[PDB]
């Protein structure tokens, strides 16, 4: 039972903290003496098109600074000539954060030797993925199949992308697959398809921490923050939640032994 | 319940004391020889129109003097020349009085943090409000929307301006909005609008003090002065009466928990 795991990308498989799409947004602004927090950088994370450089331009403290350095408010060609260079700088920065998240290696190798198929879904796009994947493979990671919002009629909340990793990999009931992510949207995806939804923490978008900024965080505050993530996953779906990745091949057995049904 | 807060523009957010008009009325008179006090400068205020200078004209003591300088009493021309310059010196000084009152920043910083909208209304006019807004932005205060007596068929006594904020901010039931002010008129407006009215004291017109006078005033003296303002506001429908700005939020908790109804 459970013949395939449907992983995610930045936050799950690669790019710790899911900063790729962020850093870009920061430079675009910082390149005009604005300076913004990665904290504000997220917010409209899903849906990375121009409207985000418009929602980030309509933000309080943001509109302020901007109007203080240029002595005026963002123009229409300001959002443009900014997004035009978002895609640009991003497609050229994505490969910087395409390394398989430490230890994810062994997990995949292992899960295959045990006869498990590996698929995936993402928020990014074909063009965005044609850059991400490529680097990943040259770097050791390459699932058996991949799907982006471009392949289906809708994005991440819906199960559509997941119903295709199925067709390809060829796996009858949905209960035979596991969904793994790092965002409430992901849990909503798995607990929609009819799959087993699990949330990763240490390196997730939610916990939004850096692969080091987690070591400097003190023993009591980290765990303190981890639970916050965990709890937020659980209610949005998540049949299980894990901190690291080594704990997934521990969840599968459980699923099987446990003997609980997905309704 | 409290989705948005509608702030006043001169007495609540900026000008701690509301001396912009005052320190301009007494200059037009101090430039012609007849000096006057800021106390006399502000009998009626929401009427910054021409007949305000005319009221300081037919004011005994001030009628005296001027006659003992120009050897004659004011004329219809002496007035429509002091006003036809009142606003001209106003637009040049208003920027000097268009910066926040400390707390306003931190508070407005928050509020938006809990996702609360921020609109406004004023007695100042379109042109007057202009410049002020611009300078307020460069300083650290950019409410979501702004309305002036020019956008509606009337002034402050009437709700009109407040109704405009609702459409814009998209917060429908009036009673789901707070109305902060600094004078008897601001309360008349909020009550007529049908929202939760609140009046501030420290740094208001009804207290005509300075952010140096309030620090150089007796402990008992000041307290007495405030009570006059307080009793004043309440006497005009002010559902609440805050001293400074922090406590504006505790008021929201109170209102949301005291299961009370307006009108
Ligand atoms: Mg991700
Ligand atoms: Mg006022």
């Amino acid at each position: 039972k459970i013949e395939a795991v449907i992983f995610d990308w930045a936050g799950t498989t690669v790019d710790y903290g899911c900063f790729a799409p962020l850093e870009v947004f920061m430079e675009i602004f910082h390149k005009r003496g604005v300076a913004i927090t990665a904290e504000e950088a997220r917010k409209p994370m899903p849906l990375l098109k121009i409207d985000h450089v418009r929602a980030l331009t309509e933000m309080p403290r943001i509109a302020s600074e901007w109007n203080r350095v240029f002595r005026q408010l963002p123009t229409e060609a300001d959002i443009q000539e900014m997004y035009e260079e978002f895609e640009e700088i991003l497609f050229a920065i994505l490969p910087r954060y395409a390394s398989p998240i430490n230890a994810v290696k062994e997990v995949i190798a292992s899960l295959r030797e045990r006869g498990i198929k590996i698929g995936s879904t993402t928020g990014y796009t074909r063009e965005m993925m044609d850059i991400v994947a490529k680097e990943a493979a040259l770097q050791g990671y390459k699932p058996d199949f991949l799907v982006t919002p471009d392949d289906v009629p809708a994005g991440r909340p819906y199960p559509w992308m997941c119903y295709k990793n199925a067709m390809e990999l060829g796996v009858y009931p949905m209960n035979h697959m596991i969904k793994v992510g790092d965002t409430v949207s992901d849990m909503k995806e798995g607990r929609n398809a009819g799959m087993w939804t699990v949330g990763v923490i240490l390196g997730s978008s939610e916990l939004g921490l850096t692969e080091e900024e987690v070591e400097n965080m003190d023993s009591v505050e980290l765990r303190e923050k981890i639970e916050v993530v965990r709890n937020r996953f659980v209610e949005n779906g998540a049949h299980f939640t894990i901190e690291t990745m080594q704990e997934l091949e521990s969840v599968m057995e459980h699923i099987e032994k446990q003997e609980l049904i997905i309704s």
